[PDB]
C-alpha cells in the first residue's frame, strides 16, 4: 500500500512511521510546510502508526530529540513516539479489509486528517484545537496535550485491568473529537476498508 504524508501546517514537522519493533519506509523525514512524503507500506502491516514530531534537532548522524514524539533520539523511527502524539493507526489486509483510526489516547500534539485515496470508505479527522483548550493539569511544557494515562500512571486512566470508564479528561478529548479513540475501552471509531487501499495523512487539514 502507498500513503501519502501532507504537511499542510505552516510549521516544519518530522513525520514518523513505524509498526513498534521497525520502521516503516524510511521510518522519519523532515517535512517544511507544504511537504509530501509518499511512503510504501508492505501488505498485511498489523498495528502500522503514522505521527508527528515537533521542534527536533538532527545531527548528521540522525540523532538528536524532539519535543513531541520523539522515538529514542533518532530521524528514523523504529519504535513509536513519545507522548504526547496525535495516532493514525492502521491494519493492513486483515482478511481482506483494511482498518484505519485515528486515536487521542497517547494524547495529542498535531490536529490530523487520515483518508483512503481509493474508493470504498471515508476518513476521519481530528482538527480542534485541543492543545489550545488542553485542561491544566495535561498541557505538556514541550507542546502539546497529554493523555491522562501518561500524566497519573493509575489503573483507571490505562485501563491496566481490562476493565475502565470513561473519566472527565477523556471526555475532554472526545468532546473535541469524537471521530477519535479517547481511552482504550472508547467505543470503537476504526473505519473499515478495502484491502489494499490506499490513503493519505495530512497534517494541519483545516490551518
Amino acid at each position: 500500500a502507498t500513503f501519502e504524508i501532507v504537511n499542510r501546517c505552516s510549521y516544519t514537522v518530522w513525520a514518523a512511521a513505524s509498526k513498534g519493533d521497525a520502521a516503516l519506509d524510511a521510518g522519519g523525514r523532515q517535512l517544511n510546510s507544504g511537504e509530501s512524503w509518499t511512503i510504501n507500506v508492505e501488505p498485511g502491516t498489523n498495528g502500522g502508526k503514522i505521527w508527528a514530531r515537533t521542534d527536533c534537532y538532527f545531527d548528521d548522524s540522525g540523532s538528536g530529540i524532539c519535543k513531541t514524539g520523539d522515538c529514542g533520539g533518532l530521524l528514523r523511527c523504529k519504535r513509536f513516539g513519545r507522548p504526547p502524539t496525535t495516532l493514525a493507526e492502521f491494519s493492513l489486509n486483515q482478511y481482506g479489509k483494511d482498518y484505519i483510526d485515528i486515536s487521542n489516547i497517547k494524547g495529542f500534539n498535531v490536529p490530523m486528517n487520515f483518508s483512503p485515496t481509493t474508493r470504498g470508505c471515508r476518513g476521519v479527522r481530528c482538527a480542534a484545537d485541543i492543545v489550545g483548550q488542553c485542561p491544566a493539569k495535561l498541557k505538556a511544557p514541550g507542546g502539546g496535550c497529554n493523555d491522562a494515562c501518561t500524566v497519573f500512571q493509575t489503573s483507571e486512566y490505562c485501563c491496566t485491568t481490562g476493565k475502565c470508564g470513561p473519566t472527565e479528561y477523556s471526555r475532554f478529548f472526545k468532546r473535541l473529537c469524537p471521530d477519535a479513540f479517547s481511552y482504550v475501552l472508547d467505543k470503537p471509531t476504526t473505519v473499515t476498508c478495502p484491502g489494499s487501499s490506499n490513503y493519505r495523512v495530512t497534517f494541519c487539514p483545516t490551518a
